[PDB]
């Protein structure tokens, strides 16, 4: 069923977690990377998940494909072509998608990744791939595509290297800098590299997002409006515990991420206890509904909707209004704003 049918918004994806088992398996067997599979749906059954596991967990599943894609040139730009695809496929007409220029390389990169080897591929390109991967699938789908480029907790050294990708690749995509991976690592989302690098941003324009909150307590969130000074929280479960910090985002006006399917998955959830994302629709809280990893998850937007109205509740009148506030926190000028307001504005309504 439908279950949401008007023109959606979306703002949690990563490309990382975006592919296809398709063309990870062609680059597997293309420039030779031995693979963990080979039925493409047993590629999916490894990669893939179906009870709730950890938040570390899920994060290593990663390693199992990542090799394959790592740095072959041609990928770049294909499997950002590839999910501009899946991103007017299921229902949207804007989306910001996010990645981490770090993973995806090859040359400088001194933890070089995976682990895998040297070296034509640089930051700098792997950007400009995407870029053209998503200007050009904007192209071609109907889709207009912005990314967000994300610093990486574990690794504060390459933080600083993403604003001054994110400033100067800013509209020709990217509109916005952002913290991503394990919440678990103490300390880390205030340890120095992270500060520089969102405090350049601060300083220097550029828009920021943290995601905090997750499978992590209400105070690595308050470290993160307070800290980082994040424009828009990346997921914000956990802020349900300081219920003062609580009145006081509900209160600033800002935007939570909820990635319904993804909560039950990584562990950021109990089952037993009703998910921070019907409460944020309770208390009208700016809250956007969100696919974060189609792939690692065995998802489509269409999951965390009817994973929403089917067992949450939510009448098409609040999906209506969602849509409308993502829109609304997006990171895109009033200017490209007033503009995709009036589309789902007229066509809601
Ligand atoms: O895409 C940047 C990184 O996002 C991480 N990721 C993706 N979704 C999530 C996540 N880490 C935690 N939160 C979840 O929302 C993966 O480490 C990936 O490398
Ligand atoms: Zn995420």
């Amino acid at each position: 069923t439908p279950a949401f049918d008007k023109p959606k918004v979306e703002l949690h994806v990563h490309l990382d977690g975006a592919i296809k088992p398709e063309t990870i398996l062609y680059y597997g067997k293309r420039r030779g990377i031995a693979l963990p599979a080979d039925t493409p749906e047993e590629l999916l059954n490894i990669i893939g998940m179906d009870k709730p596991l950890t938040l570390p967990d899920f994060l290593a599943k990663f390693d199992y494909y990542m090799p394959a894609i790592a740095g072959c040139r041609d990928a770049i730009k294909r499997i950002a072509y590839e999910f501009v695809e899946m991103k007017a496929k299921d229902g949207v007409v804007y989306v910001e998608v996010r990645y981490s220029p770090h993973l995806l390389a090859n040359s400088k990169v001194e933890p070089i990744p995976w682990n895998q080897a040297e070296g034509d591929l640089t930051p700098d390109e792997v950007v400009s791939l995407v870029n053209q991967g998503l200007q050009e699938g904007e192209r071609d789908f109907g889709v207009k595509v912005r990314s967000i480029l994300c610093c990486m907790r574990h690794q504060p050294s390459w933080s600083s290297e993403v604003v001054e990708l994110c400033k100067k690749y800013r509209e020709q995509t990217v509109v916005a800098i952002d913290l991503a991976g394990d919440e678990t690592i103490e300390g880390s989302s205030l340890f120095p590299g992270h500060v520089q690098a969102y405090a350049e941003a601060v300083k220097s324009g550029v828009h920021r997002t943290v995601h905090a909150g997750e499978v992590g307590s209400a105070n690595v969130v308050k470290e993160a409006v307070d800290t980082l000074k994040t424009e828009r929280l990346g997921h914000g479960y956990h802020t349900l515990e300081d219920t003062t910090l609580y009145n006081r985002l509900r209160q600033e006006n800002m935007h939570f991420e909820i990635c319904p399917w993804s909560s039950y998955l990584t562990g950021a959830w109990k089952p037993d206890t009703e998910h921070a994302v019907i409460r944020f629709k309770n208390d009208q809280v700016n809250y956007s509904l969100n696919t974060d990893d189609p792939l690692i998850f065995k998802s489509t937007l269409d999951t965390d909707y009817q994973m929403t109205k089917k067992d949450m509740g939510f009448t098409e009148e609040e999906f209506k209004r969602l849509n409308i506030n993502a829109a609304k926190s997006s990171f895109l000028p009033e200017d490209e704003k007033k503009e995709l307001l009036d589309l789902l504005y007229k066509a809601y309504r």
